[PDB]
């Protein structure tokens, strides 16, 4: 536990070696001095965010998504989806389909018939498993997609890798 204090007034930096102050923050004291100048930090803001919203910095491609596997794992719709875009699958619950890449940001490619096409990873559940289970599991919405996004501001130029539906597809018909 580092101690926790609270500012009773604002302070301005007069150095770049300085943080601001506002009466009422709140900070935990990392070095006191008898100088009078503590070493000091706010407190961190954490939270769950869309993946989809986020990009590296050193290149506009996840280094952590697991590769593609067109042979495909069994896997049923646990919650009822409709797509919205015309690269996502709509799903009654109960509909087998086969899961063929499960990407990070929470929107897996999947093979239903001989055509692929996103769908949400926590609306899925492996075939044969404990539906409830998979329903609990869930505990706030799918994550929005990055495609609903009107104009995005990236810090890299190039774009980042993402084969079509149509690719998927091509790859998906072929290898089995």
């Amino acid at each position: 536990i580092l101690q926790t204090y609270r500012a009773i007034a604002d302070y301005e930096k007069t150095s770049g070696s300085e943080m601001a102050l506002s009466t009422g923050d709140v900070v935990e004291v990392v070095e006191k001095s008898e100088s009078g100048w503590w070493f000091c930090q706010m407190k961190a803001k954490r939270g769950w965010i869309p993946a989809s919203f986020l990009e590296p910095l050193d290149s506009p491609d996840e280094t952590e998504d697991p590769e593609p596997n067109y042979a495909g794992e069994p896997y049923v719709a646990i919650k009822a989806y409709t797509a919205v875009e015309g690269d996502e699958v709509s799903l009654l619950e109960g509909e087998a389909v086969e899961v063929i890449h499960k990407l990070l940001d929470g929107w897996w490619v999947i093979r239903k018939d001989d055509v692929t096409g996103y769908f949400p990873s926590m609306y899925l559940q492996k075939s044969g498993q404990d539906v409830s289970q998979a329903q609990r599991q869930i505990k706030r919405g799918a994550p929005p997609r990055r495609s609903s996004i009107r104009n995005a501001h990236s810090i890299h130029q190039r774009s980042r890798k993402r084969l079509s539906q149509d690719a998927y597809r091509r790859n998906s018909v072929r290898f089995l």
